[PDB]
DNA sequence: ACAGGATGTATATATCTGACACGTGCCTGGAGACTAGGGAGTAATCCC
């Protein structure tokens, strides 16, 4: 899957919207998993508080329609 | 009115979040020992 998201993310330059989501189990390790294979190309998750939700969110929601982002932070987790 | 398929219930598990709860570093106001000025206690006494 990983694979298929740099594929597709830098031979078509559109390194993209990205979320992935799964149980709240296994995402420390999809954590780890990121940070081996492309940390060249940055990630951000959520776990915790409803109020860190709403902080977190706001640099997540896609901050710019047009180009995809242009940035800082790209694969929801 | 009866049949059929919807929703409802039951017993047992599971994950995941919320609004509480407890636990700890650390300052400053309370406690202790002390003196001495003095308001208060107290006997005395005029007299309303």
């Amino acid at each position: 899957s990983i694979s298929v998201m740099a594929y597709l993310a830098e031979r078509y330059d559109i390194w993209g919207p990205f979320l992935v989501v799964a149980p709240a189990s296994t995402l420390h390790n999809w954590q780890q998993e990121v940070s081996k294979f492309v940390p060249d190309f940055k990630v951000l998750p959520y776990w915790g508080t409803a109020a860190d939700r709403k902080v977190l969110r706001k640099f997540w929601d896609r901050k710019h329609t047009t180009y995809k982002k242009d940035s800082p932070f790209h694969v929801m987790i």
